């Protein structure tokens, strides 16, 4: 009843151009079986959304990578938020919600916006730049480590650590094995910075530790919650901002609409998250036998959710393969959905909005003018290099 497919959604050929295979995954049925990895796959919008909103059956506490924590040892201690189900999830989630709250955004917005404006002006003085190294990476590196309260020493480990984290949710392919092997120096740096003495008062990390006084988290939970922000809060934004710039470079008509109304910046960023889906996939594990789209899945099975596919499903989206900065984006699953929906979404949107606002006000054209290179990761979609010429407004 369930179709069996040989598509490897973690192969380099798939990463290089996933769209035909994602349509094959959607059109084969609401649920497929991926023989390459012995997992179920769910690629249409409706079923992806339903699974994400059914946490008592499609759980996170057995891991959201391929590995099942009831069968294998996790490569690092489990995340107290990502890899937990309610009720254990709830209080750690509340702490990160408050640390990354609407009220907190007020305290960082001026500096985040000023840094974005300055970066765009700096890049305009160069003209021809690499929108990854010089923009998508440089901007978050200039604001997020400081907002976390990290010391200066060791920050070179942050992007390597995040790449490792995101590769490690994948299957045990070469990308994963290479990432985990000799990763101890990156782990040691991150784990050290999670300790309270290393985090500047007033930053996100110190604020997490301050919540240990309230009874929401114990002192020994705080370092792992700092670890969550250092795992999930940098490389995601690099790929989100890179996605938005790549969209504006390829759709000049949409750049022109953004220039004419810079208040579209926030939705232009949200649409880039839908369109590229910088976080492509994650897993759940069934806690019981369950029917999904007519297919019966046994207990203890891994289920792979294709967020990028759901975000392009023609059953749900008109003109899904068009980047449209005025699209009604609500309901896209690029930040997930339900109880685990990205707790950092306000930080992500703040960074994306202020960068696109700076581009909207300062740049007249974005032209690809060198070889584009894709970056491969088991979970993240994005570019390694994006040479562009920026023309000033
Ligand atoms: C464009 C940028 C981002 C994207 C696309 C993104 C995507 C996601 C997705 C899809 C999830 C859900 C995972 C699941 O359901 O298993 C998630 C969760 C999470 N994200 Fe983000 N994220 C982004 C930025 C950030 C930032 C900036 C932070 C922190 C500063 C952050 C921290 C987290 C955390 C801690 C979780 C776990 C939440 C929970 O399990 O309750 N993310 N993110
Ligand atoms: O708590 C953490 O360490 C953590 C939290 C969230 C993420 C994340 O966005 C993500 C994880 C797995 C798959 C797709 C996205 C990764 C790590
Ligand atoms: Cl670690
Ligand atoms: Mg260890
Ligand atoms: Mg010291």
């Amino acid at each position: 009843t369930i179709p069996h497919l040989a598509i490897d959604p973690f192969s380099l050929d798939f990463f290089d151009d996933p769209y035909p295979d994602q349509q094959t995954l959607r059109d084969a049925g609401p649920v497929v079986y991926l023989d390459k990895w012995n997992v179920y796959g769910v690629a249409r919008y409706a079923e992806v959304h339903a699974v994400l909103n059914d946490p008592t059956t499609f759980c996170s506490s057995r891991g959201v990578g391929l590995s099942d924590f009831k069968k294998e040892k996790p490569w690092r201690p489990p995340s107290l938020i990502l890899e937990a189900d309610p009720p254990a999830h709830t209080r750690p989630r509340a702490v990160l919600s408050k640390v990354l709250s609407p009220a907190t955004m007020k305290t960082i917005r001026d500096g985040f916006a000023a840094a974005a404006d300055a970066k765009v002006d700096e890049l305009l003085q160069r003209g021809c730049i690499d929108a990854i190294a010089d923009l998508a990476e440089a901007y978050p590196l200039s604001v997020f480590p400081d907002a976390m309260g990290l010391k200066q020493e060791g920050r070179e480990h942050l992007l390597p650590y995040a790449g490792l984290v995101f590769n490690a949710f994948g299957p045990p392919n070469e990308l994963r094995q290479t990432a985990i092997e000799r990763s101890a120096p990156h782990q040691a740096y991150v784990n050290e910075q999670c300790q309270r003495p290393n985090l500047a008062p007033g930053g996100f990390g110190a604020c997490i530790h301050a919540f240990t006084d309230t009874g929401e988290i114990t002192p020994d939970e705080a370092p792992l919650l700092v670890r969550s922000l250092l795992s999930a809060g940098l490389d995601t934004t690099v790929n989100g901002i890179g996605a938005a710039v790549y969209c504006l470079a390829r759709f000049p008509g949409e750049l022109q609409r953004l220039r004419s109304d810079p208040t579209l910046a926030r939705n232009a960023f949200e649409e880039a998250v839908r369109f590229e889906s910088p976080v492509q996939t994650f897993f759940r594990t069934t806690t019981r036998e369950v029917e999904l789209g007519g297919a019966v899945i046994g207990e203890g099975e891994k289920v792979l959710m294709f967020l990028g596919s759901a975000n392009r499903d023609p059953r749900r989206w008109s003109d899904p393969d068009l980047y449209d900065i005025t699209r009604k984006t609500s309901g896209h699953v690029g930040f997930g959905s339900g109880v685990h929906m990205c707790v950092g979404q306000l930080v992500a949107r703040l960074e994306g909005e202020v960068m696109l606002s700076a581009l909207a006000r300062k740049v007249a054209a974005i032209d690809i003018d060198g070889p584009v290179k894709r970056r491969f990761n088991n979970t993240l979609r994005g570019l390694e290099s994006l040479p562009v010429k920026l023309t000033p407004a």
